[PDB]
């Protein structure tokens, strides 16, 4: 019943593509070869329902007179909250317009809201990440100071470049997960010119459990 009754809902119709060769290789994970253009091409495959780019940075967040360290700002796609199962609790989520206009808006984690705002109303208030002001537009349920902003805003204004840490894809409901992984792998290899990424999904978890000593 281990694999059974468990992988339920984790990486079933979603796959996350990461830089490098695996978690058993932190080194290769630092090299960023995934690009927004990769994500654009993926968004166009017929077997792909949505694509969410993901980059992040950990820095100093000022709120009013308070200063916090190791606040994580994620630059993610519009579909991020849905695919990760984060429930909107208050205000609003990112829109296509936020992404398109690279708006400095942020969506707070439940525990981030509590840590930074306690019982205060967070909506409409400004938080400053590494000197850059963002307006709080909403709050979601959590997965340690997580803030979510459009990937475009974070790339354009914070990290620079068009390279990212990972891409989560939502697979078409009516396609064979194994076939989708293969097409996705072949396309990205073609794009990058080499296999310098790895894919995490239900199959990966299962394959890990099978190959561990019990």
């Amino acid at each position: 019943q281990k694999i059974l009754e468990n992988i339920r809902g984790i990486g079933t119709n979603t796959m996350t593509i990461f830089n490098g060769n695996g978690f058993g290789d932190r080194r290769s994970r630092h090299i960023q070869n995934l690009k927004i253009s990769d994500a654009n091409t993926l968004s166009k495959q017929s077997y792909i329902q949505s694509v969410t780019p993901n980059t992040s940075s950990s820095g100093i967040l000022v709120v009013g007179n308070k200063s916090f360290t190791s606040a994580n700002l994620y630059g993610i796609g519009e579909q991020y909250f849905d695919v990760e199962g984060l429930k909107l609790k208050q205000g609003r989520l990112l829109t296509e317009d936020d992404v398109d206009q690279s708006n400095q808006v942020v969506v707070l984690d439940e525990s981030a809201k509590k840590a930074i705002f306690a019982n205060e109303n967070p909506l409409g208030k400004t938080v400053i990440f590494n000197k850059r002001p963002f307006r709080v537009i909403g709050v979601v349920s959590d997965q340690s100071l997580n803030l979510y902003s459009p990937y475009s805003t974070v790339l354009n204004k914070i990290t620079g470049g068009s390279r990212i840490g990972s891409i989560t894809v939502k697979i078409s409901d009516d396609v064979n997960s194994t076939v989708a992984e293969k097409s996705l792998t072949e396309l990205l290899k073609s794009l990058h010119g080499k296999k310098d990424f790895f894919i995490m999904n239900s199959d990966t978890i299962k394959q890990t459990i099978e190959n561990t000593t019990g």
